[PDB]
DNA sequence: CTTTATGTTTTTCTTATGTAATACG
DNA sequence: CGTATTACATAAGAAAAACATAAAG
């Protein structure tokens, strides 16, 4: 289990997330999302290879998908974490290297 | 005569050029940049083509010089202005269509 | 005064990433 | 009904073009 921003709860091995906000409301993750913030978690305020999330998220069960799906699955993530485009507080793309997660890391 | 941001005095009439700060100092302005300030001067706050520049102070005397005579002599007019070039107080640049006058003009 | 040579800033052009929207298992 | 890909949209970078200035002639 871990805590990020001070505010956010997220158990990973079991995809879920929750908010100080919301005690109620777990969000439910797609297994993309979920292993994506595992992984950014795990090397936080790291620069984290595009294709090394590519290949963490995806190909052990084979799947050549093209390079854009992760794009999507990293705005899709933003957007339920409702982080802005920019000004980001959890996440920060470093064009063509990869994505840094900035936010502090609790345990 | 013509007053800028009420500190420089240009009479161009004898390339000249005073400030406040210098009742003293009188500053000569090598034909050219009179000519230009003269110009800024009378159309202030518009944009005036690099080529209306370039063609007022030469050419009616002939001259078939560069585009870079124009630029150095801005330089050169900065210099004698304390005009810093970004941010400035008097003179803009304005990417290929030319320079122009900001500053505060009153005449005599 | 012109020009030339070396430096800095702006604009144009190309690539990288973001979404909202449609397609799909 | 939750992923992939699709179609534009915006941001970032790179490269070409413009301008600034310090030196030479």
């Amino acid at each position: 289990k871990f805590i990020l921003a001070e505010k956010f709860t997220f158990d990973p091995l079991s995809n879920t997330l929750i908010d100080k906000e919301d005690s109620e409301e777990i969000i439910r993750l797609g297994s993309n999302e979920s292993r994506i913030l595992w992984l950014l978690a795990q090397r936080p305020n790291e620069v984290i290879s595009r294709n090394d999330l590519h290949d963490f998220v995806w190909r052990e069960q084979g799947f050549e998908v093209d390079d854009s799906s992760l794009t999507q699955a990293i705005s899709t993530l933003r957007k339920m974490l409702k982080d802005s485009t920019k000004s980001p507080q959890y996440v920060k793309t470093v064009p063509k290297r990869g994505y840094q997660l900035i936010a502090r890391v609790e345990t």
